[PDB]
């Protein structure tokens, strides 16, 4: 049961850094949303304020509008005091843009490094090889077992050049020699192929010698 | 099961650390939105209850307004009393901008400091390695196992100065020797590569000796 | 435009080069505008942004 649903597992892991990723950019988007919404909805009511004032300016027939055009401009002025304020010199303005500290804004552009620099390693498709009984004697198995992440594979084992010595996933291991082996599994795609390596160390019996 | 799962594991807990840092960093930004629309809710009022005022003014007719615009406009001055409070000595504006002190934005600003200097040491991409019986006879194994979180890697060991002994994140240290081992763990990559180093220390027999 | 069509005062004409660019500060860190002498010219400057990398 365990080795069954080996594959569909690991691919819910993979979804699943793939969700922890993209909840991660999303909270980093509505926080740079945030941020932005400040600058947007001051802007927006300094604008409508300031449509007001013209609309009082334009219907006012009364003369005190002109004076106090120098007066309330210095209100609507301070809508973004800490933006790109505006002034009235003699009836133009000049936009400051003052470029204005923060930072929190570095910190984001940090943290939207570090994510980038860990998107890069969250790897697809890894193979992997496992041995129990790493120490061998002449006849002992010692049961090599592969798991390939593979779509549809063929995933033997091959011996040291390209010697196919079992099917798929297992492999039962029989050396009769006494160098330390190294078997090779093998996943071939229509796509692409992976390998990876074990090494399987055979001993003669120390009872049996001398 | 544990071992082939270790690269998904330590990716996603490397995730749930950048969620954790966006997290806190998120409701830091709207902890100084909320700061800054309190500034910003306040002066779109006193803006929008000095247009009406004006908008009173213009179609007056009355002559009573004239008397009620040194009157009325404290009122509209007490909108932003915390604030760039304003006043009219005989028919101009003045903004004040006193500087209110605040300690909770100097917390923040030392909160903000304090979580730059924890992004920096957020590290991506360490390997480790691993070996049980740190002490070892003259032909015992001490299985070292290493780790890898790179992508693709062939992680092998190599002894002492870069002499091949393994083929990938499995060791079988045999020794013959007599004096404390250094065997570095490397993992090299088509971007980088890391190196890790564990001392294995051998001993005689003191059964054996005299 | 709706203040300068029933203005019939005279100082929109010259507040409109000054409103214009209280207008051209909302799109500031995107395709904002500018008058020269009554016209506009939409500058699209590709700001850069990491996040949509």
């Amino acid at each position: 049961q365990v080795r069954a649903k080996m594959q569909i597992d690991f691919l819910g892991m993979q979804a699943n850094l793939q969700n922890a990723k993209a909840e991660t950019l999303n909270k980093l988007i509505q926080c740079q949303a945030m941020l932005k919404s400040l600058k947007d909805n001051a802007m927006i009511n300094r604008a409508n304020a300031l449509v007001s004032l013209l609309q009082v300016q334009a219907n006012a027939a009364n003369g005190i509008t002109t004076s106090n055009f120098e007066a309330a401009f210095k209100i609507i002025a301070q809508i973004g005091s800490e933006y790109n304020q505006i002034t009235l010199n003699n009836g133009n303005v000049s936009v400051q843009e003052k470029e204005q500290t923060n930072e929190l804004k570095t910190i984001l552009n940090s943290l939207s490094k570090e994510l980038e620099k860990l998107n890069q390693q969250s790897e697809v498709n890894s193979i992997q090889i496992f041995s129990d009984k790493l120490e061998v004697l002449k006849d002992a198995p010692a049961r090599l077992w592969g798991f390939s992440t593979l779509s549809n594979a063929k995933e033997g084992f091959y011996n040291e050049a390209n010697e196919q010595i079992a099917s798929g996933s297992v492999c039962l291991f029989r050396s009769d020699k006494v160098r330390k082996h190294t078997i090779t599994f093998k996943a071939i795609n229509t796509k692409t192929s992976l390998s990876k390596n074990i090494t399987i160390s055979v001993i003669a019996n120390k009872l049996k010698e001398r």
